[PDB]
């Protein structure tokens, strides 16, 4: 479980700041609206990693869901080819989000599904498959990026730098783009040592969620609402 944590108590968070009055307080406040968290890893890739299994793990034993998210994932390909990215550079990591895909219809438990979610080669199969459908996601809709994002900054540099490579840092625009790209509904909820309120951001923006994240010390953890 070096990747992915197996589930505990909210409070058990405090021994990592423990005697910091700003984390407690909120942590406690977190603690009212969430019963129980599984920590991530902390090696660049946690937010896709955490995203990939609390929104598969939602999905178990639910038929229909599991056959319209399956439709959806079986034209991914299209997506990447329409970007420029080569099918036999592709193919060993959309055929491993697949297989995961179908052991989620197959097998149907949390045990199996944790088990290929901390295996170092498949999960970081998946992770890498991942960031090749944000990069795909953001670059066919480069315009919709600029208009709505930021105007002067260049698209194809920062897929390519910032998107693409294993271990590189999220922001709004790759949670906004994954979100959008697998219909995935999720709340981020922003633990930071200011002396604020605990807070929250939904993508997208009407949206009910199937998956709640913590960002905090720059690293995403699932919470269980
Ligand atoms: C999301 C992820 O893997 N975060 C890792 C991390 C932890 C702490 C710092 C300072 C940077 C990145």
């Amino acid at each position: 479980f070096n990747l992915i944590s197996e589930k505990c108590d909210i409070l058990s968070i405090l021994r990592d700041h423990p005697e910091n009055r700003i984390y407690r307080r909120k942590i406690e406040e977190l603690s009212k609206r969430f019963t129980a968290i599984r920590k991530t890893k902390g090696d660049r890739n946690c937010f896709y990693r955490a995203l990939g299994y609390s929104y598969l793990e939602s999905l178990l034993g639910k038929s229909r869901e599991i056959f319209k998210f399956k439709e959806r994932v079986l034209q991914t390909p299209n997506d990447l080819l329409a970007a420029g990215f080569e099918e036999h550079k592709f193919r060993n990591f959309f055929n491993a989000f697949y297989s995961v895909v179908e052991l989620v219809e197959k097998d149907g438990s949390v045990s199996s599904l944790l088990k290929v979610f901390n295996d170092q080669s498949a999960s970081d199969h998946i992770v890498q498959f991942l960031r090749l459908l944000t990069s795909a996601f953001i670059r066919n809709r480069a315009d919709f990026f600029r208009h709505f994002i930021d105007e002067e900054m260049d698209i194809k540099d920062f897929c390519t730098h910032e998107v693409e490579p294993m271990a590189t840092e999220c922001d709004h625009i790759q949670i906004t783009a994954l979100s959008q790209a697998l219909s995935i509904a999720l709340q981020v909820e922003y633990v930071d040592e200011m002396d604020t309120a605990l807070n929250h951001h939904v993508f997208p923006e009407a949206a009910t969620p199937s998956v709640y994240l913590l960002y905090k010390t720059s690293h995403y953890n699932i919470l269980y609402a």
